[PDB]
């Protein structure tokens, strides 16, 4: 997409979030919003953000967020990144704030369950998966977004112990984030139930720097996340599942969407 946007008529409303904000986009001097990322960094932190843009031009579809054009940012020498804006904003957010339903946030899950096996099939891993980056852009209508760690198959309390330990990254690595994210909806994400609250309260906060190395003892242990209250036994297990500790056992997102949809059906009626 070479979809170019002109600065004159981009105003600035507010920070969203590297760095994401929220613009009117008026060319009649009413017209669009949008969020606009843009990139003080050096290290071929810019290498990364141009993987970044050119990732996000390719991807289409229902359940990630929708790329837009780009722009000339004279004061980083980059482009800047723009997408659609979803005024809800994300669930991390959202959730806390109201009271969603068990068959409603199984849909999410399954929604996200799509965009991810939708990523997978263009042999890209996400890297970040929390319920954080997904974005609600109606009550039934789920986005994933921050593309930031994305990478062409060639965030600590939401990582499988390959990640952790070896600095390995599989698809089923987005899994196990999959099923943590799939934990912060059940819990309306709800901070004294988050996953760095659980397992710091576990580590403890004074372990010097092998927080880390703590945390992956822990799970290769078999220590897992707790079941939300009211959530199924079943869904409880497919959680676990998601985050079996040999990354070969976990299913893949193709593998979950079927069976989200099942399940989904079930508690809806
Ligand atoms: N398209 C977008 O990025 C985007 C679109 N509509 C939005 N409404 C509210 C935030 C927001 C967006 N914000 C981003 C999203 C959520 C949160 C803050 C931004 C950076 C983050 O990592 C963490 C991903």
């Amino acid at each position: 997409d070479p979809t170019v946007f002109h600065k004159r008529y981009l105003k600035k409303i507010r920070d969203l979030g590297g760095k994401v904000s929220l613009y009117c986009y008026d060319p009649t001097n009413t017209g669009e919003m949008v969020a606009v990322k843009a990139l003080d960094a050096g290290p071929q932190h810019r290498s990364g953000w141009k993987q970044e843009i050119d990732i996000l031009r390719t991807l289409y579809h229902e359940h990630i967020i929708k790329y837009k054009g780009c722009c000339e940012d004279a004061g980083a020498a980059s482009l800047q990144l723009v997408m659609e804006y979803v005024p809800l904003g994300s669930l991390r957010d959202y959730l806390p704030r109201h009271s969603i339903g068990l068959a409603q946030l199984l849909l999410f899950a399954q929604q996200i369950c799509e965009g991810m096996a939708y990523l997978h099939a263009q042999h890209y891993i996400h890297r970040n998966l929390a319920a954080r980056n997904v974005l609600l852009d109606n009550d039934r209508l789920v986005k994933i977004g921050d593309f930031g760690l994305a990478k062409a198959v060639p965030p600590v309390f939401w990582y499988a112990p390959e990640c952790l330990k070896e600095y390995k990254f599989y698809y089923a690595s987005d899994v196990w984030s999959f099923g943590v994210t799939l934990y912060e909806l059940l819990t309306h994400c709800d901070s004294s139930q988050s996953p760095p609250t659980k397992f710091l309260e576990l580590i403890g906060l004074a372990q010097g720097q092998m927080t880390v190395l703590r945390l992956t003892e822990l799970l290769e242990r078999g220590e897992r996340l707790p079941r939300p209250d009211k959530c199924p036994a079943e869904v409880y297990h497919l959680m676990k599942n998601c985050w079996e500790t040999e990354a070969s056992f976990r299913p893949t997102f193709e593998n979950l969407i079927p069976i989200l949809k099942t399940v989904h059906e079930k508690y809806q009626g």
